[PDB]
C-alpha cells in the first residue's frame, strides 16, 4: 500500500495558516483543561500516537488516514484521554470541513509544539482520509513498563534511530501523567506547557527514587514532586541513550532542531509526497502575526 499525498483541492500555505491560527487561538482560550495546563499537552500526544501506529514493515498505520476517528482507534486503552484532544480539534474541523483527518490531527500537534515556544516544525498538507477496515489494531502503541532494549527494539518498527527516540521522548517534558489513564500519575517536570528541554534536565538532576503508585505500578519521583516513567529512566540506564541524553541537557538549541526533524518524520512515515508537492509549510506562530 503507496499513500500519495494529495494536496486537498485548491488550498495552499494561506488556508493551512489559518487552520494552525484557530487552534492556536484555542489553545489559548481554553486554557482550563486539565488544571491550567491547556490542550497543547494532549494534542501534541494526538498527533504523535496517530502517528505511531505505523509499521514500516507494511505501511499499515500511520497518520496518512486520519483512523483515530474510528471506534476501534479511539477505543484503544492505549489512547485513554486523547478523546480530550479529539474533542478539542472537532469545532475546528467544523470551521474548515475541507481538512482531511490525518492532516488535522498532526497540524494540532505542530501548532502546540510551536505555540508552547518550541521548535518550527515544517509541516506538509495531502493525508486522506481512509476507510474504517485501513484502521490498525489496538496494541501498536508502547508500554511504559520497559527498559531500554524494550524502547530501541519498538522505534525501529517507526524507522527512528537512537537519536531520533531520545529526542522524541523530549516531548515528556510537556503535560503529565494521569493514574486513570495510563496507571502512572504526575507531571516530568515544572515547565509543562512550555517546550523546553527540561525533561533531559530533570533525568539527570533529580533525585529519583523508585516507588509505587496507587494503582501498584512503579514509576520514579523526586522530592520536587516530578516522576519518570520506566522507559524514560532508561535513558539514562543505557549509555549509549545516556550519552544523547547529556546533550540535550547542555544544547537548547540542538534539541530543538533533532525534535523538529524527529517530529516531522514521524508525521511523515508513510506518506509518499509527489516530486511536484508543495514544500514544506513553516507556520508562523500568533506571535509572530501580532494575534
Ligand atoms: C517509549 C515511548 C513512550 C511511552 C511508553 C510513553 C508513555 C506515556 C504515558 C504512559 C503517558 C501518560 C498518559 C496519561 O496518563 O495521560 C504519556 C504522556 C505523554 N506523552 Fe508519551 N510515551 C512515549 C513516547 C512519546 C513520544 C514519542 C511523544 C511525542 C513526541 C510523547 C508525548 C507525550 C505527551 C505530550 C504526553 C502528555 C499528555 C498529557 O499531558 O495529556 N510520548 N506518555
Amino acid at each position: 500500500l503507496v499513500h500519495v499525498a494529495s494536496v486537498e483541492k485548491g488550498r495552499s500555505y494561506e488556508d493551512f495558516q489559518k487552520v494552525y491560527n484557530a487552534i492556536a487561538l484555542k489553545l489559548r482560550e481554553d486554557d482550563e483543561y486539565d488544571n491550567y495546563i491547556g490542550y497543547g499537552p494532549v494534542l501534541v500526544r494526538l498527533a504523535w500516537h496517530t502517528s505511531g501506529t505505523w509499521d514500516k514493515h507494511d505501511n499499515t498505520g500511520g497518520s496518512y488516514g486520519g483512523t483515530y476517528r474510528f471506534k476501534k482507534e479511539f477505543n484503544d486503552p492505549s489512547n485513554a484521554g486523547l478523546q480530550n484532544g479529539f474533542k478539542f480539534l472537532e469545532p475546528i474541523h467544523k470551521e474548515f470541513p475541507w481538512i482531511s483527518s490525518g492532516d488535522l490531527f498532526s497540524l494540532g500537534g505542530v501548532t502546540a509544539v510551536q505555540e508552547m515556544q518550541g521548535p518550527k516544525i515544517p509541516w506538509r498538507c495531502g493525508r486522506v482520509d481512509t476507510p474504517e477496515d485501513t484502521t490498525p489494531d489496538n496494541g501498536r502503541l508502547p508500554d511504559a513498563d520497559k527498559d531500554a532494549d524494550y524502547v530501541r527494539t519498538f522505534f525501529q518498527r517507526l524507522n527512528m534511530n537512537d537519536r531520533e527516540v531520545v529526542a522524541l521522548m523530549g516531548a515528556h517534558a510537556l503535560g503529565k501523567t494521569h493514574l486513570k489513564r495510563s496507571g502512572y500519575e504526575g507531571p516530568w517536570g515544572a515547565a509543562n506547557n512550555v517546550f523546553t528541554n527540561e525533561f533531559y534536565l530533570n533525568l539527570l538532576n533529580e533525585d529519583w527514587k523508585l516507588e509505587k503508585n496507587d494503582a501498584n505500578n512503579e514509576q520514579w519521583d523526586s522530592k520536587s514532586g516530578y516522576m519518570m516513567l520506566p522507559t524514560d529512566y532508561s535513558l539514562i540506564q543505557d549509555p549509549k541513550y545516556l550519552s544523547i541524553v547529556k546533550e540535550y541537557a547542555n544544547d537548547q538549541d540542538k534539541f530543538f532542531k533533532d525534535f523538529s526533524k524527529a517530529f516531522e518524520k514521524l508525521l511523515e512515515n508513510g506518506i509518499t509526497f509527489p516530486k511536484d508537492a508543495p514544500s514544506p509549510f513553516i507556520f508562523k506562530t500568533l506571535e509572530e502575526q501580532g494575534l
